[PDB]
C-alpha cells in the first residue's frame, strides 16, 4: 500500500476527541470523589496538557461561568483554576469538575471541517451522580498536531439564553 | 520582478479589517433602520449575510446572544437574518437585534490563532446605541479565507457574560 | 438525523479520483485528435485545463516534461494549454504533448501527503500511445479543495527519469 | 498587545527556509573538504533531521540524480544517502553535497502559500571551488510545525530539458 501522512481531520476523529474531553471530565469528578481534591487536581493537569493545547500559546478558553476580570482563561493555569479551583488567583473558582459527574452527552448542530482543523457547535449535556443534568452552549476547535492528536485550540460555553 | 505568488493564509492584518468590518455593517443595518426603515435595512442585512458570512460553504456555526432553546443555532442564512432584523415567523422570537439604533463597535480581542487558511478571534465585543448604552458580549468568531481572498464568517459563538 | 458538516478537507479516495480524472483528460485529448482534428482537442484541453487546474487563483506552479529553458515553467494557462496542444507561437518550441495518440494512463504513487486542505502525490505515471509506446515520467502533484469541493491541480513538476 | 498564534506561513519565512537549506548544503560539502567523509555524514545528519520532516512520515523527495530503483527517497536513510554516500543500500550514490559547494542561487518563479504549508517551484543555481554551476528546476514544499519551523514534506528536482 501507498505511504500517506494524513494531517486532515475526520468527522471520527471529531466525534472522538469529543468524547475524550467528557471521558476526561467524569474522569476528575470522579477521581474527586473518591480520591479528594489532589488526585483529582493532578488528574486534570494530565488532561489539560493532553486535551488543550496550551503548548502552541493561548488557548481560546472562554468557560461557562467565568467571571468579567477572568473571563477568558488564555493559560494552562486558568484552564486547571476552572476546573478545579485551588489557586488564589482565580478566587471565584471552585472547581466546576468537582461536581460529582457522572454521564456527558454531545448534540452536534453543525462540523466544519477546515483542513487540519476541526470546528462543532451545538450542545453539551453534563448529568450528575444524582441525575441532575446541565446543558451549555458550545463550541470546540481542534488542531491536528504533527502527532496526530486532536487539541482544544478554541473553548466557547455558555449557559442557554433564557427569557 | 516580483515573484508572482497566492496567499491563502490569513494574516493578522486580515483578521482586524474583518471584525473592524462587521462592526461597521451592524452599525450600517441600524442606521439605514433609524434612516429609512424597516425595507431597507433587511435589504442591507441580506447583502451583509451573504458578504460576511460562509453560509455559501454550507451551515455557519452561528450562535447568537440571544437565540432560544429550540432556535438557538441558526446554521441557515433565514435563522441569521431572522436573528439581525427579525420579519420572520419561522423565528417568532425574533425582534431584530441590528435595529436597536446601534451606533459605535468596539472590539477588545483577548486572543487570535491563526490556523493558516483560517483564523479564530476570542474577546469581547462592545456595541452602544443613539443614547449611549453600551452592550457587552464574549465572542468568538472564525474566519475563512475564501477562493477570492474574503475573509468569511463560518463560526460566530456570542453570550452574555456570566454575572452573580 | 446527520449533522451538517462542512468538509474542505481532503481524503485519499478524493485525490487518486483527481489523479485518474487527469489521466481519463489526457486520453480524451488525444483520442478527440485523432477522431476530430486539432480544433476539437484544443478545444477539450481548454475545458480540461479550465476544470482540473488552478489557474483561477493565480499562478499554477506547472513544470512540464519537455519544457525548455526561457518557458521551463508554465504559471499561465495559456502556457499550459500550449504545452498540451501546441499551436501558440508565443511557445514556439510547444508541438502538442496531448497529440501523441495516448490511449492508457497509469499512476504509480511513492508517497501522498495530505496537508489538510492540500494533498501532494509524488510517483510514476506511465502513459502508453496507439501502438503500444510506453512513457514514463517521475510526477509531483498537488491538489487543492476549492470552495465548491473540487481538487485542483495547483503544482504540476513533471521530470523524465535520469538515467546514465 | 493580543496574544497570537500564527500557524501560516509567510512569504519571508519561504524565502529564509530556501537559504536555509542552501547554507546546509553548502556547509555538508564545505565539512567534506576540511574534515572528510565522517564529519560531513554527521553535518548532514542534523541537517535532514532539521531541514526534512521525515519525522511526520515520508518526504516526497525526488533527487535530481536518482535512479529508477530507487528515484523516490521517502526514508531519512534514503535522502542522507542521496547527499554524502555511504550506504550499501544506495550503491549508485556516491554523494552529492560532497562536491565542494560553495554558493547556491535560488530563483522562484512561482510561490504557493497555501495555509500553514508553502510550496514553491523555480530553479537553483548551485556552484562549486572552482565556480562551476549546476541548474536545477526545484518545487519545494514547507510545513511550519507546531514549534513554528519550516519542514520539507516535498522536494522534486530535474535537470532541465534541453534538446
Amino acid at each position: 500500500k501507498t505511504p500517506i501522512v494524513n494531517r486532515a481531520i475526520t468527522e471520527s476523529e471529531v466525534l472522538a476527541a469529543q468524547k475524550a474531553w467528557g471521558e476526561a471530565l467524569v474522569a476528575i469528578s470522579t477521581t474527586y470523589d473518591a480520591k479528594g481534591k489532589a488526585s483529582a487536581k493532578a488528574l486534570a493537569e494530565k488532561v489539560i496538557d493532553d486535551a488543550y493545547g496550551y503548548q502552541f500559546g493561548p488557548v481560546l478558553f472562554k468557560p461557562t461561568l467565568a467571571i468579567s476580570p477572568r473571563t477568558f482563561r488564555t493559560t494552562r493555569a486558568g484552564a486547571l483554576a476552572y476546573f478545579v479551583g485551588d489557586d488564589k488567583a482565580f478566587p471565584e473558582d471552585k472547581g466546576f469538575a468537582l461536581s460529582s459527574w457522572r454521564k456527558v452527552e454531545i448534540k452536534n448542530a453543525a462540523i466544519f471541517i477546515t483542513g487540519n482543523t476541526a470546528t462543532t457547535m451545538g450542545n453539551v449535556i453534563i448529568t450528575d451522580k444524582q441525575g441532575k443534568a446541565t446543558t451549555v452552549d458550545k463550541t470546540w476547535q481542534f488542531l491536528k498536531d504533527d502527532h496526530g492528536k486532536l487539541r482544544i485550540i478554541t473553548h466557547h460555553s455558555s449557559l442557554p439564553y433564557e427569557q
